[PDB]
């Protein structure tokens, strides 16, 4: 068995201290172990984003626009969960596909058949307007150029609503597969666990102070760097059973979705951290129909 | 005669203290009061933005890529200042319009007849490699539609060339002709001396460290600040006598001038700031044939 002792997860991108030349066998590799694993893996990165804002306390009165949003099986349990906690919030959920029809009937929720562009953002922005916006973007074209086109609407999608936080799907493109530089806003780079295992994929979580938008170029450089990095993640760290984590599940992305988890409100009050997010991961996989 | 006394002029934009309700009728007036008051106004500005950057220690080495350059006959005098200065500097002037054949044979000044396009601003970036870049844009088109486009463009000149400077023109859409909100780069606004009697038109001056870029968003409200704010430096200030000022003409554009003046670096030793100024207004009037 592949056991080790940690202290801490890797949270963000940046705390990745090690990497690993990648192995192109990898992509035939069984990419995921338990069923519903996207619907996790959104849940917990966007309840850890959403959990963030309502401690800075922004997340009350917003109204929250997901873009790329169906299914959207996974986005009931997060309107259940703030709206069972107080949290007044508005959703709007967005896509040209349709949504899961758990979604309907929630007068805190609409539901829309579009595939945005530009012009349309005006006009929900319009629409939208007086209220503070929180972006959720997970829209899906891969080649480098679809991924360019995907991320420089993302960057609009900014722009125009111009919201308060936002979480954006990111992946670097391949170094071997390179076309230009370009930006991406500023944000923290959160890492995911139950992401499929070898996704070089993470979310770009930011926040807006003042009416500045920082944005910082990423070269093919850096692309070399992600390769390496995620590589050694994916191959490596994840595949390690954290002996010295006592939880019912010790493997390395229940060490991980621990940390995120420890950060989410209840109602209930709990005698301990362990406490807490044992419920909250029962609660997340009943609701999932994950075992 | 409308006398005051004044400690400084005002530099920047945000130092502007008061404001007043643009009067259409100002349009009528006389623009300019000085021949080839134009080139005056951007010899100073680039002066003051190039000797900042000479005295951060990143001028020496660049390569200044002057985008919207013709007929640039000004260029000439700051070629030739920062060369007997012994800073080493290469200048590529870009404009479909040609250049003043001053302009012309020197090795360390290539004048190229384009109008520049996103695809060019690549090959040229692709050509200058490994140079570092200072950029310079004057571009010009004019309706809201046609300063949206440009500034875009200079958005761009930024991104494809990622400039380790920048000095853009810069003039807020008249709030009575807003179209839509955008971003332009974070950078201190720059005032004009002797810009049009009544122009709201500033520079823009930028450095970038780090891989960062950071813009800030412009709204009609700032529209109808910037107009305000504007009218009142153009139609009170501008039109002062500073009496305070020893110097042999006291208007506030000399007394602004002098300012900008006083941060320029010079070979020759002076006694006083007051004969270095002189000596370089008189050096940059009669380069212009300004009497
Ligand atoms: C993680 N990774 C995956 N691929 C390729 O990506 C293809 C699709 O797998 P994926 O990258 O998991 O898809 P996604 O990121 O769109 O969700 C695989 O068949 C591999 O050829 C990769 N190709 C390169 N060059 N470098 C990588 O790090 C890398
Ligand atoms: C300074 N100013 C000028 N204009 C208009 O701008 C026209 C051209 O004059 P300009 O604004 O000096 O041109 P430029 O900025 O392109 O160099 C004038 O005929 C006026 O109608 C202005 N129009 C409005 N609404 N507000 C202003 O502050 C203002
Ligand atoms: N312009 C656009 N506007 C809306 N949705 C978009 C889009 N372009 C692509 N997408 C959507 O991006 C999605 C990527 S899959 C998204 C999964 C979803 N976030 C979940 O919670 O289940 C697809 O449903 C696709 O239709
Ligand atoms: N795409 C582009 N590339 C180059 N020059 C451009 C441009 N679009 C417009 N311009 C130029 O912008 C200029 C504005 S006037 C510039 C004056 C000049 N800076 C001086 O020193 O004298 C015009 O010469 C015009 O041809």
């Amino acid at each position: 068995m592949d056991v080790v002792s940690l202290d801490k997860p890797f949270m963000y991108f940046e705390e990745i201290d090690n990497e690993l030349d990648y192995e192109p066998e990898s992509a035939n590799e069984v990419a995921k172990k338990l069923p519903y694993q996207g619907q996790l893996k959104l849940l917990l990165g966007e309840l850890f984003f959403l959990s963030k804002l309502q401690r800075h306390g922004i997340l009350d009165g917003a109204t929250v626009v997901y873009i790329g949003s169906a299914p959207g099986t996974h986005i009931r349990y997060l309107r259940d969960h703030f709206y069972n906690l107080g949290v007044i919030i508005k959703w709007m959920l967005i896509d040209g596909r349709h949504h899961d029809p758990i979604l309907n009937g929630l007068r805190d929720v609409t539901l829309v058949t579009r595939f945005v562009d530009e012009e349309y953002l005006r006009s929900i922005k319009k629409q939208l307007h007086p209220s503070k916006i929180i972006l959720i973007s997970d829209v899906r074209s891969p080649s480098t150029a679809d991924l360019l086109s995907n991320y420089a609407l993302q960057n609009v999608m900014i722009s125009i609503l111009n919201p308060v936080a936002s979480s954006l799907k990111w992946r670097c493109p391949f170094p071997d597969q390179w076309i230009k530089d370009f930006y991406i806003p500023h944000g923290n780079k959160m890492l995911q666990p139950f992401a499929p295992s070898y996704s070089a994929e993470m979310r770009l979580l930011s926040i807006y102070t003042g009416e500045n938008m920082r944005l910082t170029r990423v070269t093919k450089s850096d692309a070399v760097n992600y390769e390496k990095k995620m590589y050694y993640l994916n191959k490596i760290v994840r595949n390690k059973v954290v002996v010295n984590f006592d939880y019912p599940n010790q493997e390395y992305d229940y060490f991980h979705m621990y940390f995120m988890l420890r950060t989410v409100y209840c109602n209930k009050t709990f005698p301990t951290t362990k406490a807490k997010v044992l419920f909250l991961q029962q609660s997340i996989f009943r609701f999932l129909n994950i075992p």
